[PDB]
């Protein structure tokens, strides 16, 4: 709860080296920034989501989600990421997420708009 | 641009019933509120996301997302959803979406945490 | 059963105008071809996959799942296509799937290797 | 070509300790066996797919899918996960995947009726 958003607060890694740096709030916002180390991106761009404010304690992670628009003072990429998945606590913390990349497309492309791929987070690298 | 934040801005249905008002604003930023005709949810929740605030002027839709976690005053799901896709304008304007839906879950079934799917927004209906 | 396989086996279109051709076979597989209406796609590719061959009898679908090689006589596309999803029977039958189509990349583009999308496909049109 | 055949060809494991035994063709076609370490599966179900017989020669991955329908003669869990992803050789030669897991449902749970997930075979484990 309070533990959840101690937990999340921070500055978190992917396996790719992007960097995410988040707030959660008491309220089950998330704001921040991300920096992501590939594609169309440079420097940070705002992130926002939201959490579970309240997860079970029965060991279960904690859902969560953010987005981020990748358009910022440098480039406009034309697209927008949205992550889910869960926080995990503990001393190797993880959020373990998958991600939907849409890009804006004409309405005949409209059918390859959308990546998709994972994303593990630590607290470390 | 503007042209998108008048476009955005407003209550959207899709085709479970489900009612999405939202709020654009100029720096891209997404927020309001999601109420599910389906599954665990009751009621209003909160969301934020965000959207390409200057999307391409070759046709081509404009790429946004947004996140709910599935607690509010009467529900915890224990569950977040994000919405990836794209706004398209004029006479039956859309935002068509793909969702990834994230429960918190024991490190053993986390293999089987997240739902995908997809929903189309009109304005009316 | 013998009641999915008559029901799976014929002919079907989806919203984009491509035809499945597919062969259910009592075993559970599936056979046939895939004529895509959009992409790198030309003529008839081979298409394998299989299907629960006994669904429940409490009005659930049928689960169902194959994949498409984006190579034929014709063309390549260093890519593939599979569709999961689930028949449902009936005087407007449907196979309702969503699907994953990857390219072959570097390992530096990886994280772009996979669009996602829906199709839904029915015995006419 | 007959380089992804020799590659292919064989037993692989996933991170789950998950067997997917599976021979290719050298017309494209992948047939075999699966074996689940998780879920609602025993022993092995058959398995069939397809893979790009001919990929490009820049280092990239070799496109390919699978399905696994979830019946077999000791368990039916009206179920079928399609695994789309691409092959890449070498030393730690690994076949990197995004699954889509779609059950039988009735009608009015068909929205969520399909899991996403991501799996990494490799040859040794
Ligand atoms: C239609 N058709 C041929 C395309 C043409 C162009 C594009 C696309 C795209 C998506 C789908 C198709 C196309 C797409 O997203 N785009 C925009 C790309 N936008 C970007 O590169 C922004 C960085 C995204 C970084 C990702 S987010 C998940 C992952 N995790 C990280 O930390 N980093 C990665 C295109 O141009
Ligand atoms: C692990 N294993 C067996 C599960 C056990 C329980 C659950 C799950 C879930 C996901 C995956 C697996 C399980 C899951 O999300 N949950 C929480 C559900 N949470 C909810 O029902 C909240 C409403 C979500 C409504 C969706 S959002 C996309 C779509 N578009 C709409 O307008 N409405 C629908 C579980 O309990
Ligand atoms: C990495 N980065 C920038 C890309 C560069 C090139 C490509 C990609 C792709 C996927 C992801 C990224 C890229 C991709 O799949 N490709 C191959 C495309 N392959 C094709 O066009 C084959 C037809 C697929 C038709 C689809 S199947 C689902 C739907 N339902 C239908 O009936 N028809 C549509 C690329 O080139
Ligand atoms: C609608 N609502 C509440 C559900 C109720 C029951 C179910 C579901 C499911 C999917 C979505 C929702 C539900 C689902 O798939 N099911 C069948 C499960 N079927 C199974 O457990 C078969 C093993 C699948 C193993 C996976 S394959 C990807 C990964 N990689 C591996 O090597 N192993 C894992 C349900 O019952």
């Amino acid at each position: 709860m309070g533990r959840d958003e101690a937990g999340i607060t921070g500055t978190w890694y992917n396996q790719l080296g992007s960097t995410f740096i988040v707030t959660a709030g008491a309220d089950g916002a998330l704001t921040g920034t991300y920096e992501s180390a590939v594609g169309n991106a440079e420097s940070r761009y705002v992130l926002t989501g939201r959490y579970d404010s309240a997860p079970a304690t029965d060991g279960s992670g904690t859902a969560l989600g953010w987005t981020v628009a990748w358009k910022n003072n440098y480039r406009n990429a034309h697209s927008a990421t949205t992550w889910s998945g869960q926080y995990v606590g503990g001393a190797e913390a993880r959020i373990n997420t998958q991600w939907l990349l849409t890009s804006g497309t004409t309405e005949a492309n409209a059918w390859k708009s959308t990546l998709v791929g994972h994303d593990t987070f630590t607290k470390v690298k």
